[PDB]
């Protein structure tokens, strides 16, 4: 089913978009965690990260290259912290895959 | 050499002994020695990436592959109540070991925030 990240790449509702391609967009999260922290997700609906296929392998790497590269842009130049949630232990809000980036602070162990 | 010096090209080229959960020819899939979730393991690549801020466009397969990887073996594992996947980025995201891995913890719950 739709969600709320849906939403936001149909320009639905507003969100404060980073970076936009044919195939991915980053945006800062509503609730940040840190001085810096934004979602990449990619357009296409996967759910979650349990059930993505082989085939969608160089898209979640385009994710991390993507967040990298918008962190390096944003000025993390003192590292970040990358974050995929899998479901209920997870701790996974958004039933859309969405890789977090999150930096601006000194980020702890364990990450939760 | 092949995968380089830290601990982790180490542990690939079976220098230095690990407990490996999964192999193939671009990644290696094995458990945490300091264990920070019930189940807490690693998937790392084969070829040598210090951290994901240097990156080339081209590794874009290859992490994703360490992605789906970790799903599969988190799947294997029995997570079947999820987990959480982790990439750090020097100081800030407390990287210890400069070569590339991915996280995955599972077994109970995760909090909010991740660190
Ligand atoms: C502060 O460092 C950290 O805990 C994380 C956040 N830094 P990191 O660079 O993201 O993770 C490196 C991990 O590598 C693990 N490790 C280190 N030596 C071995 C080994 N010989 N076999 C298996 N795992 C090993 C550590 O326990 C860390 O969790
Ligand atoms: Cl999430």
């Amino acid at each position: 089913g739709d969600t709320i990240f849906g939403k936001i790449i149909r320009k639905e509702i507003p969100a404060k978009i980073i970076f936009e391609d044919d195939r991915c967009l980053a945006f800062h999260d509503i609730s940040p965690q840190a001085p810096t922290h934004f979602l990449v997700i990619p357009k296409k609906h996967i759910s979650q990260i349990s059930v993505a296929e082989d085939d969608d392998e160089s898209l979640l790497g385009h994710l991390m290259i993507v967040g990298k590269k918008c962190a390096a842009d944003l000025g993390l130049n003192k590292g970040y912290r990358m974050v995929v949630n899998e479901g209920s232990d997870g701790g996974q809000s958004v039933y859309h895959v969405n890789l977090h980036v999150l930096g601006g602070r000194q980020m702890h162990w364990p990450p939760g």
